[PDB]
């Protein structure tokens, strides 16, 4: 086990990559504070964990609301005594819309969830970890944190911004035992990409060196490693899980 | 003359890098729409342009307000008939504050000006330029768009976000006559920077391979070149003007 | 056990990072072909592996000689029957010498070992792995594959070259069952580094966000993970183990 | 004029991007030392320059031979008194060959010309510039200095290596007034790409945001700017001229 005895929080854990991250953290021996804006999906992730003999609680949060992060910290300390690990996993892309046609609401919503929500989490997490001797934070960025993808200017800006805030936090808090890294998935086999046409999926697949999409466990495995004491010299860094996407 | 007969917009043109960009645009023959949140400062840059025989007007805009960008486009159209070039110069980093102590207001203000304001500007500028055959946009990022600087998490996030949205927009509009690139200054001898102790400047200087700080004209020269038809194969890219800061 | 039943080759395995990589591979259950230019050092690493109950052999190779790579493949095939994993660990930077004073012999030696030797190894390893269904290759680069370090132009060139050839090979062989990635250590507490003055180490330490040097096990842990089936969506990519060095 | 009164050397100047660089340097007012391994092509470039009223000489060099660089320096000092500017422009890709099939001679030849030849030039140039108060060096890298291109492992490694050696030289010599930068062209309309099929050229074109190939003047214009006093805060940096290639 990678994470025996450690307490981990995961945001956006009711579905997709966040759900797998939560399940993997618990399989690696972590106590997990599952969070999602959906109570139904969040509680289902919790039930998944408990059904496999893991230790977890569910706490609702809208990560775009600063105040909800304090409730997350509170839940961790109350259930498990300390926060060792946090994963800021978040929103989706939004709809594909050219920049000239992108509305204020699209820009604001994507920025809110995928960038501001990460800052608010990271700020609360740091505070908590500083009390119990440090810890490890992983921010889920994207390949869109390194390259651009047409139609999703807001997400690209957000995901780049996550890569940046990882860098400055690493230097601000490295002395004090907080590691922080970003993870950059490419296209992963989750709901949204499952609903598009075989032709479009083949097109996406062909943008990867491995010529397939990734699985959520392939991302989670990385996240779990970066969250572990095996990663103790790893901070301020972007870790792709991109099947070679960025390499061409 | 790199820019004879062109019409350029410069945001944050009231002082520092943005003032010099505006002057250098006029010196290279462009008509200039001077913008700034401060009307007094914006009017001053206009006065310096006009003093040398340049053609310019001033138009107030709060670039954090989406609607004010329409007034800038309109001013360009009213004074000179079209928009050929835009430089989104944006602002400053705010006070150095570690992430765990950075307030909601700090985060929201710096994001709003240095990231959202650039998106609202790029959006408006694309729309305008598409009416008359295209043009060139230069976004001023920072070294902070590529590395972290302790104490300015919000600015680092924003400036990384700027590098990302440049990439997307370049692919979205590359066939439609629009080039867009980002510029990454390091520490530049502005009035703000001038006042810090010879010791602290000696510390900033030593972070550059040239072992000095840059001048605003060294930034503006690059911006002018990137805005010109000499740069006709240059798009989607980040151009440091950093005296070697990123190279170590 | 990340690597049960796998057979791994490690070059430059006689000491430092390469010795620890080899041990950690054996500890994770792989058979290990130990290689090094120094037979005494290579035999020592073999002895430490065998002492713990690991399965290993030693095979001399000068990795700068293309033909010696054939002897390494053959040793893997003779002792364990196939090659599943290879780590091209390569060497050291040589003496710090400014570019204008760097000799032909310095340039040619460092390029030969740290760049050409990696290409000859990757070439041989690809050929071998293609015979039995594929495998995983990890190239040890450096922070010097992403930034410059004064006095080691040849090493900087080589280590950047390693990051590049990783990218190409990943696309060339990604459909044929081969993953390849690069690892970028910063300054690591090897015997070489251990002997430098507490002052000079304090200067190297301060260049890392963790404000210390790394341990060879912190590098090897990453290498082992990247060599394993947990890393099944990871290819073409650079994975720092740099304690935050690149983040400023 | 950008370069009035300055003396510039260009390598690989008998054809393609190097020839255009030479012609542009001379149009910008520089005295030019044209160099190529082909005397015939080299002398034709010289005649082009002289026919437009420029000042230049031709000096043969094989840039893979260290000794030939001393002859280049000697020619500059003898004809024009000093070296202000140098452009290390070089070889070609070689044949497209998968890594497992690439021979020792292919790896050695491409590395020799595109990497070692750049180091040997840079080493000689530094020495010369240090005598007359510094200057500016531009290294022609490629998009292959940032990404991988299947079939050209040697060129990818070489072009990455050029990006790296630019970084360390910038820091070693920034104090002493030497600027050094790399330029990264994408696919440019030169002989080799002119001879491939419309279908293949359309495929290449489609890898650029501008959806066309670049022209040699678009590259030279950049090189000339980076070689000029307008670029005085620009060093250690990679400047794409890639039509947006790297941005996706
Ligand atoms: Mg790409
Ligand atoms: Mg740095």
């Amino acid at each position: 086990m990678l994470l025996e005895g450690k307490t981990a929080l995961v945001t956006g854990a009711g579905n997709g990559i966040g759900r797998t991250i939560a399940l993997t953290y618990a399989a690696e021996g972590a106590n997990v504070v599952v969070s999602d804006i959906s109570d139904e999906w969040g509680r289902e992730t919790l039930a998944l964990i408990e059904g496999k003999g893991g230790k977890a609680v569910f706490q609702h949060a809208d990560t775009a609301h600063p105040e909800d992060h304090d409730e997350l910290i509170a839940a961790a300390k109350r259930a498990f005594g300390r926060l060792d690990i946090a994963c800021n996993n978040a929103g989706i892309s939004g709809e594909f819309t050219p920049t000239a046609e992108t509305t204020d609401a699209q820009w604001q919503r994507v920025i809110g969830i995928n960038l501001s929500g990460v800052f608010y989490g990271v700020r609360a997490q740091i505070r908590a970890m500083l009390e119990t001797g440090g810890g490890a934070i992983v921010n889920i960025s994207s390949i869109a944190g390194q390259i651009g993808i047409e139609g999703i200017t807001p997400y690209t800006a957000a995901k780049h911004g996550v890569v940046g805030l990882t860098k400055t936090v690493a230097w601000e808090y490295g002395s004090k035992g907080i590691r922080i890294n970003s993870v950059g998935p490419a296209f992963i086999n989750t709901t949204l990409v499952q609903n598009v046409p075989l032709e479009t999926r083949r097109q996406l697949e062909q943008m990867h060196a491995l010529r397939r999409l990734g699985e959520t466990e392939e991302v989670a495995n990385l996240v779990a490693w970066l969250s572990s004491d095996k990663a103790s010299f790893v901070t301020g860094s972007y870790y792709a899980v991109d099947g070679g996407y960025l390499a061409r």
